[PDB]
């Protein structure tokens, strides 16, 4: 007998993270779930119980995402996604998916977004691949700045995570109006997002934290990294380098890269265009591994495409399919541009025709709409309504992903 | 040791031409690559040093023809065997050699010049830059299914001669590639070489095999080019290109190289970074993916270089263009284009965005984006809101691809 | 942002200093070692800079004492704890150090300095030269018999608690090391230190394991201090150190880690390169030989440093030595030396041989060829035959070899 | 069963010979590196056992001339060729050749042998002592720079053919092996072999390249023998030059290479000068092991052609297992301008066996550290020290070429 139910309490919770954390073959690491729990609403964490034990989970986090323009619009996380191994391919994953989507139209949330683990999971029920990251890596010798690279004045310290939490909210909420995908971040997720894990310091180090001042004082850059010590070969694990100006960003970086003991860099969940990548002299010394970030599933398909703004103009009538809530099809005007974006249902000709998860895959800007037509994936009934709404879809700033959850 | 630059003047002297290139790349010559290459290779357009007993350095270029966002086909200098050897290094003969083709490349009407970089540091100081990146694709064969609506049709698939292949592939080859920028038209000499069973690719790997994709009525729609490399059940296909005139026969092959019995891993080298294949895989992180830099450009002429292409979106903008290497292309440019029309004229009107030759390279066959130059350093913003809407002009909905290797 | 060069003022700001060091080695401070290593520390030898809040920079030096070619135990600093934090780094900072620290050196009537470089290229700058190497000897230990050579006594093995060890290891140390050029005196404290069952090297491979040899009347003649390495058998024996006041007892503890049931690999780093178990193998391939970099020397009074060694052979030479770091040590010195006599003093009789002084302290312990240096053009013949002679001279029968860490 | 010890007869003989030693050593013949060097084998000193079908035995030395510490170049034999086939092993048959050619090494007026030790243990039951030892350098090539002190000079470099290569480099190499020890003579059939572009090595990395540094007048004054292997490697065969600066520009030439990675540089000198004009020590990384075993022949003679680096009177009780005619009690004079070696009836001030008395004979074994070691025994105090410093030599004992 199996009871679809949130959390009763921490000690309840705590036992909810246990078998989450069972199904990913770990032992529960306390100091992640103690401190996850301060943003934790047991309202919005449900999963099945068989009297005994918890069996199957999934979560939601209430946090906020840049889009395409610089609209900050209410996102759910979704997180904690698992079924044991004992009662998995009998439909509990389903029924979350169905409660959980509607809990999510409930909030006001237009979307949610969460981390693949494995992508062919959520497609089925209306999940879009639509944020890629890179995993960089080389040699710090051979990472040496293209000569008009201006590194500024400024100034760098290593500082203590409160001293980098005193300015670098500041930093980081200045900068990522301009960076969608990324999520603003309260002082309890930058607590988690700064935690000193004990596993990641099994696999590097304890963490550290750097602030860059510009001439004047001011805080312009941060940090965060843990270092690998080694033989002499030391290992320097990037978490996140942020600016609020090129000079700062590649102070930090030239920081890290010229760091003595040092031979290996790696920085993973880095954007596919990172600023990094074009700055370095030899582009071939800086490997770069794309895969899978971020799956977008739009709940409110007529407000998440008013929501965000687009490259270029653009009028094209899309004939949505939503296989998991039908619901949700339709046929939409969607008239966009720089500066405005509507979208109503029309009763006129549809230009293209798509999947829901395919519409979440191109929403971020990551994955271009013609690429997806060329496939087979989607279809053009109008032509010349492709190339221009894959255009619109598109954006000069590439989508990346935002802190772990 | 005086040295003369000079052209190739028969074909002992172009033996010994390539013999120091392949030296200085610390390879043996490959009489099957260097005999089926001069087929197309003009000997007028090969210089390079020679001290009176060998050749000390090398530069060439193959008249070649690339497509462009927008489907036009523009001639191109395709640069090749750049040496110098290690005995006369860091002595100017490169930036001479390197002044004296891209004056030659002008001359000829090419408005640009690509090149494959070995060692991508090396051009930038000379107005080359990155402009389209490749991909290597590789993983488990049988962890790379497809998505649930991916149509495959009733086409049939045969493994015929290169020949055959050579007769039905080209006109394939040549109905695609005006969608695919940065792919260059082949000429029966360059699918010669480009189809070559040379010995140094069986060395790694096996003898190349071609297939073809007729659809239901027998028309060729699609064909592959590959090498197997067995090994214990553990053999390896390593991929040259895939190409389809449909969807349903693009996928249709590549199910074929994925369903073969005794293969486990699948390789696909120069791939482009937004190659079907990779959105045809249900499970993504199948599929690795590594980006490494493909094709560097040069801009020779850069008011008839930015008129050939075609712009993803409207744009107004004038473009301080700073040449170090060749002065004569520093300058003002006024740059309006769409998707249907193109102009770029030299002016003095006041600039809206600073940037580099390398740079305006980079972002010319819509593989890097100018807005991340912008947000990088590397680009200097004017006016407000230019390089936004430059940026969108400059890309383009599909992604630049590497030709065939050069 | 405001430094001042100061030295540690008590026990408190040890700690603090030794955490910054620790940081700047990208390493966690390890407080076992930091305790252990306290009781030898003598504060005013610890500088570095401060900038108010917190060490931004540390060197230090412990007052040690060496054997010398010949058996002389002359005062030496061992230089210890140089770190520059990355956020102060390339200012000078070291380089202002390296001032203060060789003039204090001089005031405490210490001859030359002594160091383990974590990258040697840093040193050679301040005077510093290469003087000592040490190999890393490893093998399978079932292919490392001994020639037949080799008498193995009739003594006994005993494993031991580090109290019995340190009550009886102590006396046999200090019987060997007049006779081994490179090897330091060990106080007490310094055992403590040198056989601490560190954390960190019981990660490597395990908890340290001491052994004595005892004499047939119960004379305890050798020791041995190892950490076993366990794997599947295929478990390895990391040797610390093994000593002997005879060849018996040196070949007996050998052969008890050698035979050591469930063993294969063995490894010894720091040994020397001429150490007697590489010509006891009966097949020296078996017992690889990895040599690289070990004690830097800066001879920081020519004079009284020249004269403290005794020479392998007579030689009567006049050095015209440049120090470019401290240029008042910069002039001309006759040496005249021997196997029972050594002086150095200035002179104005013509030069010999002409060097720098780095390179002087090169060659200083016996470890580095003057003739080699020579040849390599590091160092001038101004009239022929004198750096033969000298070379000869400033060799030794007896290889130096590397000290305990510090 | 019944076998025949006896020379090569023959051209056709000379193959089976060398057939059977390397199906021994678990290779194909190679014809190239067989063609070669028979053009310097002498067939009457390669002797071996055959069964009436086929040799099961071989054993070899190639009449060659060895530099000694001081310059000295006398005649040597080359040991070479080896072999007991398996199905004839442990029954006495290297041990019968031994004694065939050692007492043919002495008919001859050789004074000592020389042999490059495939397994070392095998040969110090004959008198046979690992006298000089080898180092491999590897490193990347972008951490080898040099000191700021390193003067290069106004050399230029040209990449040669093997015609053009062998014109210059004989005389760049007769020049300078007086001052190291171990070098080998050289003639022309030598150095055919040296500079094959053997077909076994090619597949290892690649064919033979040549190099020749020229002085500001034309003097050819350095030269490099290596191998390209496409992060590629350089494998260095040999570098020498006449001068320091010849010497540094040619290294600096093969570590700036571009597309090289990584170099290695196998059978150099263990005190290689290269070593110390690295700017940063570590970054070359060096191995040693074995290089030559020597095996004195004739003792008086042999510690009487080379020169000690300082003076020394010390009498040596020397025991020789294998041939206990050369076993006596002899007295050393030597030193840098002088040296005698007679028998004496004098106390004796060391003990030592022959193989550890050649051992030390080039200067890269100390005598101090095998006496140190318990397999040297010190009659007299103070005599070891001594002697150790005199058998010593400021410039390391090198490996010749191949053989
Ligand atoms: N993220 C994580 O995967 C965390 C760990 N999760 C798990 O271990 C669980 O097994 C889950 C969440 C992957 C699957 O939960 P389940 O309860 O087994 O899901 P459910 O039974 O509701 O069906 C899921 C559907 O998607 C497919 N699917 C789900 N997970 C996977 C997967 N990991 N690989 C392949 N297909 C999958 C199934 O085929 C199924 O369709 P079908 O069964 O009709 O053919
Ligand atoms: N392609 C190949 O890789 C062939 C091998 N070529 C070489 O080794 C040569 O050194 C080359 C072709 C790379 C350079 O040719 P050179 O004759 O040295 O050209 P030149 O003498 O005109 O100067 C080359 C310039 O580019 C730079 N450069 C050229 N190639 C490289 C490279 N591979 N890596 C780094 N810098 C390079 C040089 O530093 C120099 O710039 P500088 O003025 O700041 O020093
Ligand atoms: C204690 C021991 O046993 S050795 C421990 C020291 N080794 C370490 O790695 C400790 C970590 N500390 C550092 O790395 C410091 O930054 C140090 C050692 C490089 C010195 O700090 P700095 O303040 O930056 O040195 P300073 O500026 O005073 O002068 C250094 C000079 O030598 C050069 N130099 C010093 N260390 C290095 C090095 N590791 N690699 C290359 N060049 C170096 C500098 O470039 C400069 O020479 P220049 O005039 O050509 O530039
Ligand atoms: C470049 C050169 O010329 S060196 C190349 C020679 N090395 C080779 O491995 C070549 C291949 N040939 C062989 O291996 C032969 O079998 C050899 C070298 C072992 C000698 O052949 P054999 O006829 O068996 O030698 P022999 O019977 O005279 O043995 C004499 C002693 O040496 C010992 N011995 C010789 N070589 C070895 C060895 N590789 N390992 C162990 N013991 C050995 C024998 O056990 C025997 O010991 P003993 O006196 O206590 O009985």
């Amino acid at each position: 007998e199996l009871t679809l139910r949130t959390i009763a309490d921490e000690d309840d919770y705590e036992s909810y993270m246990a078998s989450a954390y069972s199904v990913f073959l770990r032992d529960p690491q306390k100091d992640e779930i103690e401190v996850n729990r301060k943003f934790t609403e047991l309202d919005r964490m449900i999963g099945f119980h068989d009297g005994k034990k918890w069996v199957a989970t999934t979560g939601a986090f209430s946090r906020h995402v840049v889009l395409p323009g610089g609209a900050v619009v209410p996102v759910a996380a979704v997180t904690a996604v698992t079924v044991s191994p004992t009662h998995r391919r009998r439909g509990l994953l389903t029924t979350m998916m169905r409660h959980q989507l509607a809990d999510i139209r409930s909030r006001g949330e237009s979307l949610a977004m969460l981390f693949a683990s494995e992508a062919l999971i959520y497609g089925r029920f209306g999940y879009g691949v639509a944020t890629e990251s890179a995993e960089l890596s080389g040699q710090v010798r051979e990472l040496a700045f293209r000569p008009t690279v201006d590194l500024g004045d400024g100034t760098l310290e290593e500082v203590s995570a409160e001293t980098f939490l005193a300015s670098a909210p500041a930093i980081y909420d200045a900068v990522i109006p301009g960076l969608p995908g990324q999520m603003s971040r309260t002082p309890e997720w930058w607590a988690s997002w700064t935690l000193d894990s004990e596993e990641l310091q099994k696999e590097s180090g304890k963490v550290r934290f750097v602030l860059h001042y510009e001439s004047d004082g001011t805080a312009s850059g941060f940090a965060i990294y843990r270092p690998k010590p080694g033989w002499p070969n030391a290992e320097l694990h990037v978490q996140e380098v942020l600016g609020t100006n090129p000079r700062s960003y590649a102070r930090t970086w030239r920081y890290l890269l010229d760091m003595d003991l040092v031979r290996k860099i790696k920085y993973h969940g880095a954007s596919v265009q990172e600023e990094l990548r074009y700055l370095v002299a030899n582009h071939p010394s800086l490997e770069c591994v794309v895969s899978d970030a971020i799956q977008v599933r739009l709940v409110d398909i007529p407000r998440a495409l008013a929501q965000r703004r687009y490259a270029a103009d653009v009028d094209v009538v899309l004939e949505v399919t939503d296989d998991f809530l039908p619901e949700n099809s339709g046929r939409y005007r969607l008239r966009g541009g720089l500066d405005h974006a509507s979208c109503e249902i029309t009763t006129d000709d549809a230009d293209i025709a798509l999947t829901v998860r395919d519409l979440g895959s191109v929403y971020m800007g990551g994955v271009s709409l013609q690429v997806l037509a060329s496939a087979g994936l989607v279809t053009e009934l109008r032509a010349g309504a492709v190339q221009r709404a894959a255009t619109a879809f598109g954006w000069p700033v590439a989508p990346s992903a935002p802190d772990d959850f």
